[PDB]
């Protein structure tokens, strides 16, 4: 099955493992994982995080032909499970100094969900792109500004976490994938750049 291919020890996830727009798995509601995790589900989560790290690394991205990403959901690898990985980098300063924390968020999350959110909405000013979508899609992807999430880690431990900013946006995006929702679903149908008053536009 797809999972067996992906969890082979020597296998590195690349773009040929990522399904594309139009594949039905992208529109399913992903199934909840049960704890204790199987070996395969644990391995998949590790390989997903590995892909993001690769994707972000100039060398490996180039070796393996990867488009850079900051999150990945199991449904995008044809696996209908509630497993996402997020890897959101902090940026260097103007003098070239690395940030204090390499990442503002770095997590493999099992059964994640949004449990509360702000009334305020937000969108990234540059829009959103997707590894499964090979088309230009303009417009503001309107999300919750702030979210509280719950999720499990690979050991079964429950986390509850409030997010904001870019971190908020990224997790929302991944969560949507495990519910069958695509980013463009949240772009206004008649003017992609419409702004309802109070929308937090993020730079
Ligand atoms: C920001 C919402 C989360 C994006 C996650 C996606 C990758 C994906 O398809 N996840 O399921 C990505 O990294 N996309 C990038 C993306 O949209 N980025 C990366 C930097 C900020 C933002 C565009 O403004 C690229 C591929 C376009
Ligand atoms: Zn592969
Ligand atoms: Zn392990
Ligand atoms: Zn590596
Ligand atoms: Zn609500
Ligand atoms: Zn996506
Ligand atoms: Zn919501
Ligand atoms: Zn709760
Ligand atoms: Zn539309």
């Amino acid at each position: 099955a797809a999972i067996d291919k992906l969890v082979k020890a020597s296998h590195l996830i690349d773009m040929n493992d990522i399904i594309r727009e139009g594949n039905p798995t992208l529109r399913k509601v992903a199934e909840e994982v049960t704890f204790p995790l199987s070996e395969k589900e644990e391995i998949l989560g590790e390989k997903m995080m590995q892909f993001l790290k690769h994707s972000q690394d100039p060398i490996m991205a180039e070796k393996l032909g990867l488009r850079g990403g900051v999150g990945l959901a199991a449904p995008q690898l044809d696996i209908s499970k509630r497993i996402i990985a997020v890897l959101v980098p902090n940026v260097e300063d103007a003098q070239g100094n690395p940030p204090k924390e390499a990442y503002s968020l770095q997590e493999v999350m099992y059964n994640p969900k949004v449990v509360s959110h702000s009334v305020q909405d937000a969108a990234l000013s540059d829009g959103e792109g997707c590894l499964s979508v090979d088309r230009e899609v303009p417009g503001y992807v309107v999300r919750h500004a702030r979210v509280t999430i719950e999720y499990f880690d690979k050991t079964g431990e429950k986390h509850r976490l409030k997010l904001k900013g870019y971190n908020s946006i990224v997790v929302q995006h991944e969560i949507d994938h495990i519910d069958g929702i695509m980013f463009y679903d949240r772009i206004n149908e008649k003017n992609p750049f419409a702004v309802k008053e109070g929308l937090l536009i993020l730079e």
